[PDB]
């Protein structure tokens, strides 16, 4: 059997980064070395403040790093070195072109395919982590075989990362599973078992899967249309129980005791955001398309219109509950990160509501306890941004002389502001609109001190 | 108070069942199930219950004419009633305003008259019926419109999340038992009232009570997320068929994920049952009256989901018999809509076996427990002529081109394929609609079949 | 090199029993036998009385029947004795079931196909002349193959018929080509080369193409498009000369002399008919849906689609012109053939537009001078045929008390009738309503005796 000893991450992002350290802390007799394009992000990998905010990260990378973990922009020796090199590239979706809006960008996947041939000799695995479409392992295989060279052997694997931001390093320690895809070959199944033997340094055998490379990459898609979709799902019952007088949380809670539903992922919301969930569905959807099944394409479809729909509702509810006029109205936005123990901001619904506020001419306020100022100009920016947005130190500065608070994002401490202080302060009527249900069970508290609180899954 | 006597309006698949298990875990409670069907209930009172659900038989006889009784009595048995459970079919409508998707309430209302008009004093009347968001409501108007002196009727909501197959085993020791009922004192001592029956064998813990809008609201809810796991598995399974992944393989790495789960992702034909589509109808039709717009498309994709895997199917079948069926003989395997139950309410048998005779396929159908005469029912001339139902499988194959697999009993995977073969018509196909024949493939194919399922590509 | 000395057609209908005569004429040492379920079909091929009308099918009949050309109803001594087994069985639109009005029905082609290998033995060659869809001698291969015998080895190859009814017997002994397709494999090569041998008694080989089975099928549907669509843009042109003063026939001719447009196919009518035209291109669009290409799906049904807009604008023009009304008014129908030397009627526009003016209560009398007064009865059954439509011996009896006369086949006949008579037994305004151009150059001579004349591609 064959022992993976130096292993390169192509991609020190929020996947490359943790997976790879997590391995290194597990594998002290393995040389783990990531590397990337961008030199400030490598530089700041290599310094006492990552690029990333992710609970427990910096203790597992000081750990290891220097021992046998590295972080570097020498992308060539790294490749030559390694027995095996992970493909952990960013796969935004096309913005442009061909399947604009829809289809995933396989542009950086391209280039780690065509520089792991040029510097590689001998044999190496080669392991697709970054989400792709079906059938992309084909491709890399494709260029690997045209640019074959004696003695040549670059095996190609799947290898999905199931990893969710904030609980990055939980998830790699104790995954509730491992994905692994190759070929029936003799050459296919040794790789396999070669990347087996690394994870089992820390996974239980039972706990991983091993596949085809097409149920691999399938699997991945479809996981997240899965958990998106119970997102979408909750959130239509959310719009059901404003309508009715029912409470989603109570109606979530008679739903999940059903074992066969479960009681994950039923926690209404403002949207998903992510970096993956719209761009995953989406790419699926367009899969869809591309091999003549429509049906199945509008089926998925829904998960995004619902979620688009839940966004721009809760934009209307905002402008209509301030007397159906936002603009010159200071409004406060609280959380701007995607969901709670992460500075990341991808896609997340702060964006997005903050843009249907601006659209307005309203004056938004901006506080997140993690997410840095300059992004979040960069979020909103094509000017709008300089008229139309402050971003305040501290959540009172926010609120002060505010309209409507509006909570984007579930951090613990919005529910233990004072919100006494806060209202004296706030222009007349005073609203908050939660949309993450993080003031539950404050609502007779905040509307003797005078508010008129609205949250999604509740009638007004 | 204290409820010593049950009545049970509707003696069906819920009725029968619900009360059954009432009576054997509550022996100081009598309980009468009553309905105007008397054939109905002569068959509960028989050794031939009417419908078929394992263990029910064991429990009807430890319990009928000691505390259960069946009886078309339907008078007698709400005067004499503390509790009054309203457990009738609540349909589509095939009809008039909502045709095809607003529920028929004509049946719930016809007892809410019938209680009324038999009632005096304190009774606790329970809509365990599945019925639309606000529908409790309606009950409650009838009562104070038809008041009597010391009449006092109260209303809750008690939705049934019971599985036909497995109804037993559900209702011995249910996920939960959910209960609505109003914020009043009245309505907190009816709920209170209902919550101590059901305490006798299920732990007040899983015991969740609130308003009846919220409880009607859950029970829709609940079968519309079960109905969209088995869409969502199901469009999967297309996707396999079209890129060479396997969709067991997938929904094993899917279903991994403890937050997703590992129940509900067996591809199939399609879902059938009396409820998930019309239940999740229902909610449709509720949506567009609330101008929810959105949500109700999001929900119809569930049923279009389900339609196409089912039309699909059958296109398969007659594109891989060469785009011709007309006079072919077609062994059709199950009937019912999934397996340990001989009900065949929307069965996606029925869809397949219609779209096959819609071509001119001469069909024959076997199912070991749905009765023969209500396949005949089912698929009602065109029946005549084109519908055979066989004693049994090999009957069924022989000289067909076509073997079509549609409900999952564990017997189809046992059967002599050899056999089969050997007097079926060439080429011979099998199309596996449940993915029963896994693992069987190698040797089937070596033996001459090409064999076709769900989520895999041919 | 294999010599076929006995030929089998199953099917003897406008092309088996023609396209049989003519080998069985030119190929005076090979036996030719066709077969049957139609037993009155079978005893009118012999007898006098020939069970369609085809000019110069008789004589060529009478030169061959009892010597090489037998018509018979045993179909199983046929096949059983044939080295050569033509399948020329009829592939109509399915009326039912998946593809309904668009789909080929094969249960025909399957019965045939089937009951050649239960009553074969050794060697023959099986060659599908009926129209059917791309891949369907695919399917004539698996049946065959799953029902093998000792020795016996069936070969399946496409041979297209390109004959048109009305000069059936002037395009099977003179054909622009002959198509035949088959397997690439040596078996298949020998099988091809056997029929071409046959056709090369009488056709030169430059003049016969070999191809796969699928290209040779294609090329027979894609004709027909190719050809229905000239009429329907012609048509659509007939429209807009009716617009803008200008005359379709000049126009017509204009762009006839450039040759590489060429000058046939482009006589405006009422639309076109006959069996094939609608179902062959019908048959394309569904194929192109099956293969996932909507986009030559919606471009081939325009062809149709022109086709039934011709068809109802003609009705509609025949219903205003008429004061806006037809009920109870007396209408003489000339003509109901497909078109002129044949007593075909199948798709007739004849049938199409006394299907429109019978839903309107008109009284039809029709005429013509070689379909049978029986199957007018059928064609216009669906009672309404008892009540609205008579049959007449004659075209004056037809026009007798009539408001309208509509031409809609050019038999020669129509041009040369009496007119001066036929307005005299009119109702006034009497109305000639041209479908076929088949009266141009007597406009002022109609005009004079007081008819309002209206024609297809003409101002009125
Ligand atoms: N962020 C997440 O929670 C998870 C992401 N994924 C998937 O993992 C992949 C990566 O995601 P992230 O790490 O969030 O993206 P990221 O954008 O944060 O990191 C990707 C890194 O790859 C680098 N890169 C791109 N092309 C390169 C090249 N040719 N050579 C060297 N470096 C190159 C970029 O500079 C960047 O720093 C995606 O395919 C995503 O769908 C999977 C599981 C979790
Ligand atoms: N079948 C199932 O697995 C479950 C059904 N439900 C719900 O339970 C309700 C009943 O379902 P099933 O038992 O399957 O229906 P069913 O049709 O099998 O039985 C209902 C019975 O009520 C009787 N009935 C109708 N009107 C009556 C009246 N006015 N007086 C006396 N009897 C009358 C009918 O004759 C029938 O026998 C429905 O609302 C359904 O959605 C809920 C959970 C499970
Ligand atoms: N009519 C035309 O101008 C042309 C027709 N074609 C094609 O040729 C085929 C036949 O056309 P037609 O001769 O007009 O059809 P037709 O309907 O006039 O004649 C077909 C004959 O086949 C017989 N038949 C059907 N099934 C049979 C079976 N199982 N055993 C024995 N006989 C059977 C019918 O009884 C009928 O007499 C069609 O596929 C058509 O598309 C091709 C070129 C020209
Ligand atoms: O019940 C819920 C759960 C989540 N969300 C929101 O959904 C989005 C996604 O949350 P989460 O899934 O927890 O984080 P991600 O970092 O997007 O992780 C997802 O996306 C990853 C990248 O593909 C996968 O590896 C993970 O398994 C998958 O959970 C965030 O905006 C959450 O606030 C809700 O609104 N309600
Ligand atoms: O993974 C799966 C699970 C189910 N099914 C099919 O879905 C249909 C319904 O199955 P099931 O839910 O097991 O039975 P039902 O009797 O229809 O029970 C449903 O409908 C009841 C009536 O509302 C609810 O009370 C139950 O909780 C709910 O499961 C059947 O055709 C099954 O074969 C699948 O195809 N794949
Ligand atoms: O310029 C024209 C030519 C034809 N037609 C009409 O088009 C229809 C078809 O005419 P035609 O093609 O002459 O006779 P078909 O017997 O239908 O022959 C066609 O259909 C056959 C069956 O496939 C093919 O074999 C022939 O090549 C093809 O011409 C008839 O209604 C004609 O009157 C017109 O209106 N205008
Ligand atoms: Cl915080
Ligand atoms: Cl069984
Ligand atoms: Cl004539």
């Amino acid at each position: 059997m064959f022992e993976i000893k130096k292993i390169c991450c192509i991609g020190a992002g929020y996947v490359g980064g943790p997976t790879c350290s997590v391995i290194a802390h597990m594998c002290p007799e393995i040389r783990v070395t990531v590397v990337d394009v961008n030199e400030s992000r490598i530089n700041a990998w290599n310094s006492p403040t990552l690029p990333i905010y992710e609970p427990g990260l910096k203790e597992v990378v000081e750990s290891c790093r220097g021992k046998n973990l590295f972080f570097s922009t020498n992308i060539d020796d790294a490749i030559k070195e390694a027995d095996l090199v992970f493909i952990s590239v960013n796969t935004p979706t096309k913005t442009y072109g061909m399947g604009k809006g829809r289809a995933a960008d396989l542009k950086y996947i391209e280039a780690c395919a065509r520089r792991i041939v040029q510097n590689s000799n001998g044999y190496k695995i080669v392991t697709e982590k970054s989400t792709v479409p079906v059938r992309a392992a084909e491709s890399i295989r494709r260029i690997f075989d045209a640019n074959t060279k004696p003695n040549l052997n670059l095996q190609v694997l799947s290898n999905p990362e199931f990893l969710a931001e904030g609980t990055a390093i939980k998830d790699l320690k104790n995954p509730d599973r491992v994905l692994i895809g190759g070929d029936e070959t003799p050459e296919g199944q040794r790789a396999v078992q070669a990347l087996c033997a690394v994870y089992e340094h820390w996974v239980p055998r039972e706990k991983i899967l091993t596949t085809n490379t097409w149920s691999s990459e399938l699997s991945k898609l479809a996981a997240n249309a899965f958990l998106a979709q119970r997102i979408s799902s909750i959130n239509s019952i959310s719009a059901l129980c404003e309508a009715t007088g029912a409470d989603v949380e109570e109606v979530a809670t008679a739903i999940g005791m059903d074992q066969r539903i479960g009681n994950k992922f039923l926690k209404a919301s403002v949207g998903f955001g992510g970096s993956c969930f719209q761009k995953d569905v989406l790419n699926l959807v367009y899969l869809c398309e591309a091999l003549n099944l429509p049906e199945v394409a509008r089926y998925w479809q829904q998960v995004i219109d619902m979620n688009d729909y839940q966004r721009r509702r809760f934009a209307s509810r905002i402008i209509d509950s301030l007397f159906n006029t936002v603009t010159d109205k200071k409004i406060a936005i609280l959380g701007f990160a995607f969901k709670k123990d992460t500075g990341d901001t991808r896609e997340s619904s702060s964006i997005y509501i903050s843009k249907y506020l601006m659209d307005e001419g309203a004056h938004l306020h901006i506080y997140d306890p993690k997410v840095p100022r300059e992004q979040i100009v960069v979020d909103l920016s094509h000017d709008q941004v300089s008229r139309l947005v402050t971003i305040s130190k501290d959540p009172y500065e926010a609120c002060d002389g505010a309209h409507a608070v509006v909570i984007c994002t579930e951090w613990d401490m919005f529910k233990e502001l004072d919100y006494e202080r806060i209202h004296k302060k706030m222009l007349k009527p005073a609203f908050i609109f939660d949309g993450r249900r993080v003031l539950d069970g404050l609502h007779n508290e905040l509307q003797t001190i005078g508010f008129q609180i609205e949250t999604i899954g509740k009638k007004v």
